[PDB]
């Protein structure tokens, strides 16, 4: 059904290709940062209270374009670009740790939780730590074919990891100290997976992957084991679709950014596709600060907009 969107503010910003909540301070909870990603260049943007200031941060870089970046754990930020993954101490705010393909191969796809990096590079894996002031290396391997997408949401630390490859057009699970393989799944055709998504909606955990034409696959997910089953699909769209995980009232849905936007939550333990009433949103993160309190930030082709839903 229908979901409005509460715009609280808007900007014009043409050409966002990411955003990621940030938060400056490891003493307030609430973020009060906002990170854009342009084509090579990311700029960031410091949140009052309905006041934006555009600014810098220290150990983030401005010349890169940003694939991810957000708070880790011990009091740290990360910001993983396409030269590499640059660790953050949160205090004075200095790159204390910086990793790079031992080749000088272009990071292409990037995924982080707070305690586990898992980036490709064309087509093979690296699994990095977050320790203190160090981004530790813990194995790699190559994938029989370039990976397209993966994702490691804990479902502390994730026992496994989910990718999306090329050719095969295959959703994999893997385990994460090795990279063994779980469980693979043909999807078919000739669109490779555009998005992959680890999510738990009312107690249960679900594999969802989005292909680049608009289709929806998602599959129910075990843990343990990690074996998908009871393989569904739906179209969202023509275009890739994008998945993102937000809070609302509840504590996770899932937003979907394509030619129609799209949440997926749960009323009893089956999904609903509710329709997001606006022209199209293209990238999305969620936004809990003092400005404003659990909202989210909805960029489009020339637009970045915060907002909240109204609830269930």
């Amino acid at each position: 059904n229908g979901i409005g969107i509460h715009e609280h503010a808007s900007i014009d910003l043409p050409g966002i290709k990411g955003l990621w909540p940030l938060r400056s301070d490891p003493n307030r909870e609430t973020y009060d940062t906002l990170v854009l990603s342009f084509v090579g260049q990311t700029r960031v943007l410091m949140l009052n209270g309905e006041e934006v200031e555009e600014t810098e941060l220290m150990g983030f870089v401005d010349d890169q374009q940003t694939f991810f970046c957000g708070n880790v754990a011990h009091q740290q930020l990360i910001q993983i670009t396409s030269a590499s993954v640059r660790l953050v101490s949160q205090e004075p705010k200095a790159l204390v740790s910086e990793w790079k393909e031992p080749q000088a191969k272009n990071i292409s796809v990037a995924s982080c939780n707070s305690s586990q990096v898992v980036v490709a590079v064309g087509r093979a894996l690296y699994y990095l730590q977050i320790h203190p002031q160090e981004l530790r290396q813990i194995s790699h391997t190559e994938m029989e074919h370039e990976v397209a997408c993966l994702d490691i949401t804990p479902l502390g630390l994730s026992p496994l990891c989910a990718i999306g490859l090329w050719t095969d057009i295959s959703a994999r699970i893997l385990k994460l100290p090795s990279f063994e393989l779980l469980h693979k799944e043909m999807l078919g055709g000739e669109i490779i997976p555009r998005s992959i998504l680890m999510t738990t909606f009312e107690s249960s955990h679900y594999l969802l992957c989005a292909l680049g034409d608009g289709a929806l696959f998602y599959f129910g997910l075990n843990i343990e084991t990690g074996l998908l089953s009871d393989r569904k699909k739906v179209t969202l769209g023509t275009q890739p679709t994008v998945l993102r995980t937000f809070r609302s009232l509840s504590t996770t849905n899932v937003f979907a950014c394509s030619d129609r936007p799209t949440v997926i939550y749960s009323s009893n333990h089956k999904l609903v596709f509710s329709n997001v009433n606006l022209k199209e949103v293209n990238y999305m993160c969620p936004l809990n600060s003092d400005g404003y309190p659990d909202s989210l930030a909805l960029a489009n082709n020339s637009t970045l907009t915060i907002g909240t839903i109204d609830e269930i």
